[PDB]
């Protein structure tokens, strides 16, 4: 449950500036309290002619976005986004934005 | 560079709530314009009966801290805190920090 979920800015109005992030991190203190996120969003907010080099895309069920890897910041348990769906196949997409954003691989 | 220093708050005034970040993140855009911060804080304002598990304290001229890991947010160059110090020397707490908690080695 607290990993690996595709949790959107708990209110789904939020999406209007930050729909998601997602939880990977404390695997104890996951969504105890709060997570390590990489806050996803609408790649059209932010212009869909964007590069590739950061920040990964998805395709889930309100389209396409991207792992605000540039930012990250976590996301109190309160605000634990409103579970709107769910992107583990993107599971990668999870480690590898942290995995080269917070390391480098 | 962008990453071994004490970064306070571009307005110190932040302090009261939220003094310091510590840039430790990309390599690459380590300093481009932004870095991942555990937002450093006063072990006083914040109890000084703080945990020793992820909160890494400090000890600088400025007096003892704690970099707050358990939210960690990338501050944008422009208000990646005014320069009030340097703590270098606290360079493993940032790693490790990041390294247990981020990563759990």
């Amino acid at each position: 449950m607290s990993q690996f979920t595709l949790y959107k800015n708990k209110d789904k109005s939020s999406a209007k500036t930050y729909p998601y992030f997602v939880d990977v991190q404390s695997d104890l203190l996951d969504n105890l309290n709060t997570r390590l996120v990489i806050p996803l969003t609408p790649i059209e907010l932010l212009d869909k002619k964007a590069p590739s080099h950061l920040c990964p895309t998805i395709h889930i069920d309100e389209g396409d976005f991207i792992m605000l890897t540039q930012q990250m910041t976590s996301v109190p348990v309160k605000i634990l986004s409103e579970p709107v769906n769910e992107l583990s196949t993107f599971r990668n997409e999870i480690i590898a934005a942290i995995d080269f954003l917070i390391t480098g691989i």
